[PDB]
């Protein structure tokens, strides 16, 4: 059922957990470095878990797609073929930026954090800088232990702060991916849909130095030995059974002003979707010509497809449940409520007023802000602005450098410049720069950027064309030139005749000023958000409704039971799909082109000891009423005894609007059954070595 | 489950009926003139049943559609608005050709029929004429009692013959029809489909003379007093519960040569579907501009839509089950098995070869034969040919007149010529004449008809237009002119300058020659069909398959249980639909434009005392695994205690290929729940008088 519960809410959900079927004690789940919860790890925008005492980590194929794509060429396509390492020496690096984070400690630091914030008094910008300075000092102290990375999380609008501390494993290697026709069966046609038939799984292995401490990739590193790992279930999962997920959902917007919603529905989601589709169309074409462009842009392409379909689905789900309607009506009812109680509820009513005007403000410039952001996110302009900004920050003491530009951020910066080699083709990026310039010129005169106007030389196909021809002369296209500039000083940037770098030097003043304009808006928000959101929460508690914070990339628990749903009268989706359903979709064309070994094994009812009698086949995917969102991919699904029953990977089409307005009747998690993992690894693309290491063959 | 069982098979289904849940004794079902079976009546192409002692008859809306349409005008459109007679004097005539047939007696005449055929000797045309004379004499004797109509049925390819005697009620009046947006909710979009939300019911009343005997319409007639009628269930029908249907299915082709299937799938269904769709397009387009065409062609257009969509569904179903492959392998098995039996199999083998050759003779002229038939079925050429044929037959003694043109057929002929007034617009029929002329001209040289070629006197768009201008001069467009010709003698036809009459006179020799050919082939079939189909039956029995005859418009029993079906992996259709499903489909545009009182009542949760707590609403339609087809529409669905729980009206999309190859997993009946009949008549389009008369008031 509903809720992305923080581990500190476990007493609130103890009884609900038992009633839904948990047969572990709430005590045992509370131990976030215990069995099983100490097996659950964060990847950075996906979840995973350890499944052997030798560092084996399972997550989704689409979570590992980055890594598989980084290791793929046109002439050896791991995406298409799969990857299997018969020994640990065979495992290939997942990339310099790949991580496994292993939870170490959580601490409330709320009291201190709002003290620091208050200590700056009445100046919006100073309030932001004081929180920034508080966070940096905290993190600096927490990361003083070698091998740990820490993070500060603000919950419920800034009513609570916690500090998380993680072991940072920095050598992650690919051990197994099934072929892409299993890992992503049904492609973007089945994405966000049920019935689903997707084998969305892949395995990493986690490595440290010989001293047992984190290290970056080296051939002398050896497998991490986790304190805790998951065991596969020995009881078959069936309809109605208890399941639970722990993981790292990224963001929700369930506490929001109606105007935040209207803006998102009417503007943000339609605009982003349109832009995303336009770039897909461009890249799709060029890649039909050019297998190098196709393999190199595959990850970016999957991203654009996934987000644009999600927003299409959110827009549809709003209309289905009248979300505009509900938001209006709960806002009226909460505003009603507040004046309602006169003296006491006046702080909250003021907050509402502030927040709302802050939001008209961000609204005045939103087209400018998006367009410039995405224009600067193309490859060579991104690289030049990031690298120039780093040269600016390096002049300050580390403690004062912008987050993202401190010493602690250097590994990831340098890592990104090397990963970009596998994701960049100049003829392709030129077309994207063109696309974004065209949209820039499009902007109204009041919505323009001085420095960009001037850099460009006026508003037409001709100038666009000059820009593109000039930028084409950058040397930032090679990894070596990027890594040269990664180490160069600010003066060398200001001296450069590289046209990409000249663009950066030209606009950076504007970008820093707009960053100040954002830090100022956030500071005002920081006063007004926690009060108002605390009232939203208070009203909900007064309606007996469930109260938990919007997702914020921290660890959450969700629980429920295996069940389907009913999209329309006269029909129901069943909780499971089956092997026969995979083969019924077969067309021999992508994305419905399963391996021959699967097709033959299914036509033979070779079920490998994995059949579930109740469904008369091996289960493939399943639905449950858990409450998950982007960031939960790869999360282990555990049964009543804490055993592994599947991996979370998607939501059904009608679920995605629950980011804004939760609908219990149509919100389901889609998970890959652990018996399908097993079956694929026995009969289709075998990994007898991983099965044995997981004590299942 | 499977089976359109003849009443004489009750001994064989007694056990299975009881296992499925029947609580009436089987001998109580054996009494075909008793309770409740004596309540079930034939309408001639639909089924109905009595539901009051005062002659009230319930059937489907689509069955009464002809009669509602005949009482409809552009200005006062009962299809649109519904009809409700607050007292029995307000009932309107359903039309001169409307009938209710009440089973009186069934006689086996197999032995006498087969002796009549054998007496004819070797000659195929004499064999047909001998069976015709046999039938006519039998029927004349059986119809010696005033007010009775009799019918001879051939079963299992001519292995059994039975005669049915029915009381023939000839004054049928419309008593109630819901608005068309209930009676045909979802229109052709939801036709042949589940989920289904259609209140497909209407009521007639049956009338006789004051002396108790059948009579054509008169104000002096009074309601018929049936010996038996149905009662509404007092127990709520639920999933899994026993249901049975008795009715009059028209035809199936489950005993067929593989070549008969091949020709149907490859030529018959595509060809007819195309032709019906071409004509639908013309009539639709014209009716958009002319509300008189729209109302006058509505019943015609409902037939073309229903059949062409049925045919599309069969072709898709044949692919889903590989019906071609299944027919091929069964016939290879049966022929194997026959060869198997040396000498004693040889007559079935020779019968097979003959039936295959006769299929080839048919095929050689199939284009000509279909095209000429459907050309001559437009309104004026149909009337001219029918009436001219009648004038020829009238010069023979009655016993020798072609079936359809005997004295006993005169009331139906005359009634057709009157009904046509409400179904004909010259400017529409002209366009249909034009369509069939352009199809005729596409035929190749060996498929043309000399008499039509001469009449046409050219082969181009110009000749087509001159022919249409000539035909538009007919005076048969008026009812009075048609009835003049109904009485006129042959020389009067041959003297006429009416251009439609002249066409009829010109082509009649050719139609008579073609009829002789079909009689000759039928007479060859008479010899071969019973031997091969007996072999087919014996083969099925040796495989332990169900053995029951193909439908042939006679009374059948089917039974089973309420249950949905699974159309694909990950999905199930539930056995019921509900009121909230009707409203979920509402668009305010035909065909999804429910009466406002329905939309209000559902919004207000006015369930009228009819809610089934197990589904949380009033049920609308339901699925069951009964075995029905065309002609079963309007059949009552009875529960375990023989009480009325709904009406049969349709089958699901995947079912329709069961006409050729029975598929148990996806063959379901769609029925309208009796509770939805009641609910409409309470909350939406009220008829308290009829509810009272059925004591559910
Ligand atoms: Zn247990
Ligand atoms: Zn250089
Ligand atoms: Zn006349
Ligand atoms: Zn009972």
């Amino acid at each position: 059922g509903e809720g992305m519960w923080v581990p500190q809410q476990l007493p609130e959900i103890a009884g609900p957990l038992k009633k839904a079927g948990l047969k572990l004690s709430p005590q045992q789940i509370s131990d976030l470095t215990g069995d099983p919860m100490g097996a659950v790890v964060a990847l950075g925008g996906c979840t995973a878990s350890f499944v052997s005492p030798n560092g084996l980590v399972v997550t989704n194929h689409h979570c590992a797609y980055g890594a598989i794509q980084l290791n793929s060429t046109a002439e050896n396509n791991l995406i298409k073929n799969g990857f299997n390492a018969p020994t640990t020496a065979d495992e290939v690096s997942a990339g310099p930026n790949a991580r496994v984070f292993v939870l170490d400690e959580i601490t409330d630091v709320t009291k201190d954090a709002k003290a620091a914030i208050a200590a700056a008094g009445d100046d919006a910008l100073a309030r932001t800088k004081a929180l920034e300075a508080f966070e940096k000092k905290l993190i600096a102290d927490c990361e003083a232990e070698a091998g740990f990375r820490c993070r500060l999380y603000s919950f419920s609008g800034g009513n609570t702060y916690r500090l998380f501390k993680n072991l940072e494993i920095k050598d992650v290697r690919l051990a197994y991916a099934p072929p892409g026709s299993v890992g992503k069966f049904g492609g973007d046609i089945d994405n966000w849909m049920w019935p689903r038939h997707t084998g969305d799984f892949a395995f990493y292995r986690a490595y440290v130095g010989k001293d047992g401490k984190p290290a970056a990739f080296s051939k002398d590193n050896v497998p991490y030995q986790p304190k805790h790992w998951l065991k596969f279930a020995d009881q078959p999962l069936g309809a109605g059974d208890f399941v639970m997920v722990a993981g790292y959902p990224g963001s929700t917007n369930r506490y929001a002003l109606a105007a935040e919603f209207d803006n998102t529905a009417q503007w943000t989601y339609p605009t982003i979707a349109r832009h995303y589709k336009n770039q897909i169309a461009m890249v799709e074409a060029a890649g039909k010509q050019n297998a190098d462009i196709q393999v190199k842009y595959a990850a970016t392409m999957a991203g654009w497809n996934n987000t644009s379909k999600n927003y299409d689905g959110q827009l549809e789900g709003f209309k289905r449940i009248d979300a505009a309607g509900q938001k209006l009506r709960e806002e009226a009812a909460v505003l009603g409520w507040l004046k309602g109680q006169g003296a006491k509820g006046q702080p909250a009513l003021d907050a509402h007023a502030k927040l709302l005007d802050l939001l008209e403000q961000s609204k005045a410039t939103r087209d400018r802000d998006l367009t410039l952001a995405l224009f600067n996110n193309t490859a060579m302009l991104g690289s030049a602005t990031q690298l120039y900004r780093l040269s600016i920050e390096r002049e300050k003491p580390n403690a004062e450098r912008e987050s993202g530009y401190q010493e602690r951020d250097l590994p990831a910066i340098e890592g990104g410049l090397k990963q970009l080699e596998r994701r960049y083709v100049a003829a392709m990026d030129r077309q994207l720069q063109e696309y974004w310039l065209n949209e820039y010129i499009k902007l109204p005169a009041d919505q323009r950027v001085a420095a960009v106007d001037a850099w460009l030389g006026g508003n037409d196909a001709a100038a666009v064309k000059r820009a593109l021809d000039r930028l084409a002369g950058t040397k930032l296209g090679s990894t070596e030139e990027r890594l040269k500039w990664f180490a160069a000083d600010r003066k060398a940037f200001e001296a450069s005749n590289d046209p990409a770098i000249q663009y950066a030097v030209a606009v950076m003043p504007t970008l820093l000023k707009l960053e100040q304009e954002r830090k100022t808006r956030a500071g005002e928000n920081l006063a007004a958000r926690p009060v108002y959101l605390q009232a939203l929460a208070d009203y909900k508690k007064s309606q007996g409704e469930f109260v938990y914070p919007d997702a914020n990339l921290s660890l959450r628990i969700t629980f429920g039971n295996v069940m389907g749903y009913a999209p329309k009268d006269g029909m129901e989706y069943t909780p499971f799909t089956t092997l026969e359903g995979v083969v019924a979709k077969e067309t021999g064309q992508d994305p419905f082109d399963s391996p021959k070994a699967l097709l033959d094994a299914v036509a033979a009812k070779r079920y490998g000891g994995l059949e579930d009698k109740r469904i008369g086949s091996v289960p493939v995917n399943y639905l449950s009423d858990l409450d998950i969102t982007g960031g939960n991919s790869g999360s282990p699904v555990l049964d009543a005894h804490g055993k592994l029953v599947g991996l979370a990977f998607d939501g059904n089409w009608e679920s995605v609007s629950s980011n804004w307005v939760f609908d219990p009747k149509m919100t389901r998690m889609i998970a890959v059954d652990g018996r399908y993992l097993r079956w694929i690894m026995q009969e289709v693309y075998p990994a007898p070595q991983l099965l044995k290491e997981m004590n299942v063959g």
